């Protein structure tokens, strides 16, 4: 519900627009200030090495007498991933989901930062209210679960923020989609939409997770022998796809050494995953079990799991090297930047001698709407104005088209670079002022 009318809305990208971000948009409605997501992102194919970067906050801190809170749609990096570096320079309260916080927290342990940080812990029933504005959320699919959109009630009618999102008819657990809260929010009235531009480029749906599972299961079921899994330690669903698969096949399932990814553990002791008792053993533990029985899950984040399996392939491993007969899958999507990498890996896998398991052309799996997906976001919503991020100029251009043929007027879509300042009188949105922008290397 709206608290106050309100003059002046401002909306300004200091990351995820023009790139895969390292999401990072500025909200303000008055003199109130609201920063939804903090996100990093690896450094794109150039020269190896380096290890992240983050948005330039310089207009943020200029104006942090008036940052009311930041707002964390989901655990992943390109989410939350500087947002340490952002409480060091500002004092802030931090909301997102139950396990958002967590990975936020483990986040700041990690860098040891001591510092007390005000953590509030939301879902899709909290309403949280501030001066100006009452935010509230929702709950949406994504690769990872608990993950929100956000909705910033004011006299003009709701600001949204999707967050990355998707709409699969077989996910259902934390990572359902809140269908009536959102058509609620269109109709009460949608001011303006800011949604993930992902895979606007891609026409038509994603593979139901549940199709992948399946395929995975039928071709997981013939390997006669050790079978190894290549993922990204952000997809939750794809981890608990083959742990599942696992089980109906009698097998057992391990990680790479020493330990367990951090993210996964959490999420792990906090119950998100179904796991069966004993059925994941140790990496040290693996050579007592005949090499039908375990499934061993390749996890990374850059683009390692696809490095791993050459280093394995290749005998350089520190922890556990391909023998003979081993079977292969690559449990990822790959970008563009990752085509050669992938081809090279694929070789030094069959000189190994190992079975590559074929991923199926006909399958399009992705944490992002394609581009039916996204107008389904537009068509529940119904929003006056609209701003299409994450993504590339190309794909905030395709996500663009999207919300013209759902009726969103050409005129008031709004297709903005890193600093744009996006700006509402009462009368006339207007793209008129530029703040400082850039990119922090670290
Ligand atoms: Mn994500």
């Amino acid at each position: 519900l709206i608290k106050k009318k309100n003059k002046d809305i401002r909306i300004i990208p200091l990351g995820g627009v023009g790139e895969i971000a390292k999401n990072m948009y500025i909200v303000e409605v008055d003199d109130e200030m609201f920063m939804l997501d903090a996100g990093l992102m690896f450094p794109e194919d150039e020269m190896l090495g380096v290890d992240i970067v983050i948005p330039d906050i310089q207009y943020v801190i200029e104006n942090k007498e008036r940052l009311k809170g930041i707002f964390l749609t989901h655990g992943h990096e390109h989410a939350i991933g500087a947002v340490s570096y952002v409480l060091e320079q500002i004092d802030a309260p931090v909301y997102g989901s139950k396990l958002t916080i967590a990975l936020v927290k483990e986040a700041m342990k990690a860098r040891n930062i001591k510092k007390k940080v005000r953590y509030y812990t939301v879902n899709h029933d909290s309403i949280m209210r501030f001066k100006n504005v009452n935010v509230s959320f929702f709950n949406t699919t994504h690769s990872i679960p608990d993950s929100l959109g956000v909705c910033i009630h004011t006299s003009y009618g709701s600001i949204v923020y999707t967050g990355e999102f998707k709409f699969d008819q077989s996910l259902h657990g934390h990572y359902a989609p809140d269908l009536k809260r959102m058509a609620e929010i269109g109709d009460e009235g949608v001011f303006a939409l800011i949604s993930d531009s992902t895979e606007a480029e891609k026409p038509g749906y994603n593979t139901p997770e549940n199709i992948i599972e399946h395929h995975m299961y039928d071709a997981f079921a013939k390997v006669k022998g050790r079978l190894i899994v290549s993922c990204y330690a952000s997809n939750f669903v794809r981890i608990q796809q083959v742990l599942n698969i696992a089980s109906q096949l009698n097998r057992k399932v391990s990680f790479l050494g020493r330990s367990l990814e951090s993210s996964f553990n959490i999420a792990r002791k906090m119950g998100y995953f179904d796991i069966p008792k004993d059925l994941l053993i140790p990496i040290n533990e693996v050579e007592n079990y005949p090499k039908n029985e375990v499934i061993i899950i390749a996890t990374g984040m850059q683009g390692e799991p696809v490095e791993a399996l050459s280093q394995m392939a290749r005998k350089k491993h520190k922890i556990m090297n391909i023998e003979e007969g081993d079977s292969i899958f690559l449990a990822i999507t790959a970008s563009a930047n990752m085509e050669v990498i992938i081809a090279d890996t694929l070789n030094e896998l069959v000189r190994a001698g190992a079975h590559i398991i074929p991923n199926n052309k006909k399958i399009h799996a992705s944490s992002h709407g394609c581009m039916e997906e996204l107008k389904m976001m537009l068509n529940i919503m119904k929003p006056e104005y609209f701003v299409p991020v994450q993504g590339e100029f190309k794909m905030q251009i395709a996500h663009a088209k999207l919300a013209a043929e759902t009726g969103v007027a050409p005129e008031k879509i709004f297709l903005v670079e890193k600093g744009d300042v996006i700006s509402y009188n009462g009368k006339d949105m207007i793209l008129n002022e530029k703040v400082q922008s850039g990119n922090i290397l670290i």
